[PDB]
């Protein structure tokens, strides 16, 4: 009808699905937020808002949308660059970009476009993806070392590598490695590794408690409030639209590619242009409330489905579990150390870089490598300096 496929069977499936997808979203929404440079709060609220509305208004019932880790990476550059231009409205501006990219998605969908962003070749997707993975890893380079990220970032960071060398925090590195370890080697499929890693890492600051280490600090309790546009007449503004153009585009490609995975596991098919409209709305709303930009998650989505999610009620439920978790359990986050999140973010990076493809045309091999290099260069560029 006017919304995504919602019906009142799969109450059990949709409930187990939403709640599994909420606990998965939680460690990486914290991670992506911090990494973003916007609050940890910006990460969560995107996860709720993009999640909810895209679930309410899209065309893929099983689909779990959220700040996705090529959304985070792109968005993180944008924010950096817009703060460097205007430290008083940079963030705000960036949220306005999230909104604008929302709008773009709405249009690409409203305009018989969703169809042919499927025409992307694997080699390109794979280059982009391994490209984004590398960046994410290097961002965590600095959190791993136990000092905060420099302003490059990653040019700032690589610039700052030298005596970032010996200002080290050994316990933090130890903490970060420990986290990676927890995720990497637990055979012994619920108790998802990331939530396990997250929880143990915190509490293992009953071993390393006497030491000082960085944690997510306290943070805005409870409800979020409307930040309408600063579009700002900027010398920025021309830069904002190119930014909204990429972000919107990227968010469709990521939302869609997954929606194909959603198709696979379910024997169902889905509606692209409606999905893009769902993504648009979810993003517009997220920006309107300081959330990050999102798209369809594919870690979030498969786990929802295996739990047995079958209806957009999965999504709705997910976003509301999250919602109460944020507004009631805000105090817990504050003790979660940054190293643990770095570790988590690190492996997400590691996990999205494509390496089988490493170790079949001589063309593709090359295209990929270039797309990789191209994708780190533009990233490095987009951050002012
Ligand atoms: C020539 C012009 C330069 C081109 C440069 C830009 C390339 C285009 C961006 C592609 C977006 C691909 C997004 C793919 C995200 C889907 C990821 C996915 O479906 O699976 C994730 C999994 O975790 C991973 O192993
Ligand atoms: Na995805």
């Amino acid at each position: 009808q006017i919304t995504n496929k919602i019906h009142f069977r799969n109450l059990q499936g949709d409930l187990f699905g939403g709640v599994t997808a909420a606990v998965i979203a939680l460690p990486m929404a914290l991670a992506f937020g911090i990494a973003s440079g916007a609050g940890a709060t910006a990460g969560l609220w995107g996860a709720v808002i993009v999640g909810f509305f895209a679930a309410l208004f899209g065309g893929t019932p099983t689909l779990i949308s959220e700040p996705t880790g090529p959304m985070t990476v792109v968005q993180t550059a944008v924010i950096a660059s817009l703060v460097a231009a205007d430290p008083d409205n940079g963030l705000a501006m960036a949220f306005t970009v999230v909104m604008m990219a929302g709008l773009f998605q709405i249009a690409f969908g409203l305009l018989k476009l969703g169809k042919y962003v499927t025409m992307m070749p694997y080699t390109v997707i794979s280059g982009f993806m391994s490209g984004i993975g590398i960046i994410l890893v290097i961002l965590q380079l600095a959190p791993f070392l136990g000092q905060a990220s420099p302003k490059g970032g990653v040019i700032g960071t690589l610039q700052a590598l030298p005596n970032l060398v010996s200002n080290v925090r050994p316990v933090e590195t130890l903490l970060a490695l420990m986290t990676v370890g927890i995720i990497w080697f637990m055979p012994s499929k619920f108790a998802p590794p990331q939530l396990v890693a997250l929880v143990l890492g915190t509490i293992i600051s009953i071993t390393l408690f006497g030491d000082l280490d960085i944690r997510r600090i306290g943070e805005i309790q409870a409800g979020l409030p409307a930040l309408q546009l600063p579009v700002f007449q900027a010398d920025q503004l021309q830069r904002m639209l190119i930014d909204a153009a990429v972000l919107g585009m990227l968010g469709c490609i990521d939302a869609l590619l997954t929606s194909v995975v959603a198709d696979s596991l379910t024997r169902t098919e889905h509606n692209s242009n409606k999905e893009l409209v769902g993504q648009g709305i979810g993003n517009v709303m997220s920006g309107l409330f300081g959330g990050l930009g999102g798209a369809g998650a594919t870690m979030g989505t498969v786990v929802n489905i295996q739990s047995g999610g079958r209806t957009a009620l999965s999504g709705l439920i997910r976003a509301m579990v999250l919602l109460v978790v944020i507004l009631g359990a805000a105090k817990l986050a504050a003790t979660i150390p940054l190293a643990v999140l770095a570790g988590i973010a690190f492996k997400v990076g590691v996990d999205i870089i494509d390496w089988g493809f490493l170790k079949v045309s001589i063309k593709g091999a090359l295209i990929m490598y270039a797309v990789i290099v191209l994708t780190v260069l533009v990233d490095l560029i987009a951050a002012v300096g």
